[PDB]
């Protein structure tokens, strides 16, 4: 099962997904860089539009938004069983342009762990 | 600490709130009765009205809604020193009325439980 941790690393930080089954629903939190946070929930089931709440920047300033949650919904949602809230808060000191272009493989990384792990474990 | 768990039992059922602080954010899961699931999600800062995403009903029949991730958001609100998301979740075969009227009283007693927790392990 019921709690399964899916990590990546490209350009220098990393990113991790801690899944949860509760029932026949999911809760991904997914994590990144040097200040973990919640900025972003995404929710959806198998045959609903996802939809994402986005809280205040994390530490005031402007950051550039990765879709993170919403990318990630979007690659699992037809292997859900039920319903799917999946957190997102990834923050690296001073962000280079290649370490932001490392968010879309990484989300995706994660994505296809948390899809093998569904379908060898099925709720 | 940043993690840690609080229960109650009224009627004879459980409740139970699993609290995760990230960064200044917190994730609370708020499960019960024998089927646990994730049938609303509640977001929200110290200073936003909170939103709350119903999903459909996690065993296709009809059951009252006990509001239960938004009157937990209410109490702890004002505690809150970044964002906050509350799932809530809980399911007891055959509720009786004496049950549906602990529903409230219960999430009142995880929610002095967590505004405790809090105000000993300020984030
Ligand atoms: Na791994
Ligand atoms: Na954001
Ligand atoms: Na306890
Ligand atoms: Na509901």
């Amino acid at each position: 099962a019921a709690m399964a941790t899916f990590t990546t690393e490209q350009a220098g930080y990393q990113m991790q997904a801690i899944l949860q089954v509760i029932g026949y629903d999911l809760l991904i939190v997914v994590t990144g860089g040097t200040n973990p946070h919640i900025g972003d929930v995404t929710t959806l089931t198998a045959s609903t539009v996802p939809e994402t709440v986005k809280f205040p920047s994390h530490d005031g300033r402007f950051h550039k938004d990765n879709f993170i949650s919403e990318r990630m919904a979007k690659r699992i949602q037809r292997y859900l069983a039920g319903s799917c809230t999946i957190t997102a808060g990834i923050h690296v000191n001073q962000i280079t342009k290649a370490q932001i272009a490392a968010a879309a493989p990484m989300t995706d990384d994660l994505s296809r762990q948390i899809i093998s792990w569904l379908q060898a474990h099925p709720v």
